[PDB]
């Protein structure tokens, strides 16, 4: 079954529907990010290089504590566009996963098993974490 940190549903920036079960059986990284953080803006880079560099890993972008607008000037500013963002105005995702201060990450393996990582990461730690979701 399911575990029922998957079972969600959201909207992505660019209008489409996301249903977290949709990770289940691959490896997926979430990163939770708000427009206004300086530490994600700055991580927003490297994050974007080890998505780029790691096409079998599902990464996706969960944007919260802000509106959409605020959303889309940052990912028009940083190198993420090439991975799924989805816009949590109501904050469920980020509830979901127990997240209330960004940045945070969730490494989801291919067996379902979440584990979040709540603070910053290197370019160097986002690389290892990946490679051992596989």
């Amino acid at each position: 079954t399911v575990p029922a940190q998957l079972q969600f549903s959201a909207k992505t920036l660019d209008g489409h529907d996301f249903h977290g079960e949709s990770l289940l059986g691959k490896p997926a990284v979430l990163w939770f990010w708000a427009p206004w953080c300086p530490t994600c803006q700055g991580e927003a880079p490297v994050v974007g290089q080890v998505a780029a560099s790691h096409p079998e890993v599902t990464f996706v972008g969960v944007a919260g504590l802000d509106q959409v607008p605020a959303m889309q000037e940052f990912v028009n500013k940083y190198p993420v566009k090439t991975f799924t963002q989805l816009a949590d105005t109501d904050g469920s995702v980020w509830a979901n996963f127990g997240v209330t201060q960004q940045p945070a990450y969730a490494f989801v393996d291919p067996h379902g098993n979440v584990d979040v990582v709540r603070g910053r990461m290197s370019q160097d730690e986002l690389t290892r974490r990946v490679t051992a979701l596989t």
